């Protein structure tokens, strides 16, 4: 069973390093800003063998009807912002607003994901995070693509909405 996800937020928040956490089972610290592209995953999940398709979003801020069309694709997105970065959580309702739009719905398959919890100096609290995601109505999950907390939580948490 496919599921495509696709993974946004502002540039540096780690979608690369937490998709290849999911994908490899590993952190890697460094990947290129620029690469946007489409990664693929055999996982069980609550015993379903599903195909993850991720797409780990960077290119250009483009409101053309092609970039509309090709995150349109997305079934459940990851919202991503980095727990020591106020402006990438501050960005987060313009992401929203952005897949609300392309996918025409109110209730799109989301999670709020605040990465770099591994992290001594936050800037954003958990309980303004999950405040946000009751908001919205959708889980927060707190990540470390370092350590590898929250990786799955928060794309299975994805595939069970889209699922739902
Ligand atoms: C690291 C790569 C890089 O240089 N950039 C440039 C900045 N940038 C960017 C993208 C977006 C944005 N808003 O919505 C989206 C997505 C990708 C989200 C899913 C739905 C759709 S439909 C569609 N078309 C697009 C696009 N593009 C999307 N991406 N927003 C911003 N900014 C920064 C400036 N701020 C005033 C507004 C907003 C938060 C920047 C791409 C990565
Ligand atoms: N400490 C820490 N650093 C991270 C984490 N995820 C990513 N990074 C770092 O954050 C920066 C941006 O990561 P990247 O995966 O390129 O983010 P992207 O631009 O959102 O794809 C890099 O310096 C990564 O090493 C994390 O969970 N913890
Ligand atoms: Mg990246």
């Amino acid at each position: 069973t496919e599921y495509k996800l696709v993974v946004v937020g502002a540039c540096g928040v780690g979608k690369s390093a937490l998709t290849i956490q999911l994908i490899q089972n590993h952190f890697v610290d460094e990947y290129d800003p620029t690469i946007e592209d489409s990664y693929r995953k055999q996982v069980v999940i609550d015993g379903e063998t599903c195909l993850l398709d991720i797409l780990d979003t960077a290119g250009q801020e483009e409101y053309s009807a092609m970039r509309d069309q090709y995150m349109r694709t997305g079934e459940g997105f990851l919202c991503v912002f980095a727990i020591n970065n106020t402006k990438s959580f501050e960005d987060i309702h313009h992401y929203r607003e952005q897949i609300k739009r392309v996918k025409d719905s109110e209730d799109v398959p989301m999670v709020l994901v605040g990465n770099k919890s591994d992290l001594p100096s936050r800037t954003v609290d958990t309980k303004q995070a999950q405040d946000l995601a009751r908001s919205y109505g959708i889980p927060f999950i707190e990540t470390s693509a370092k350590t590898r907390q929250g990786v799955d939580d928060a794309f299975y948490t994805l595939v069970r909405e889209i699922r739902k």
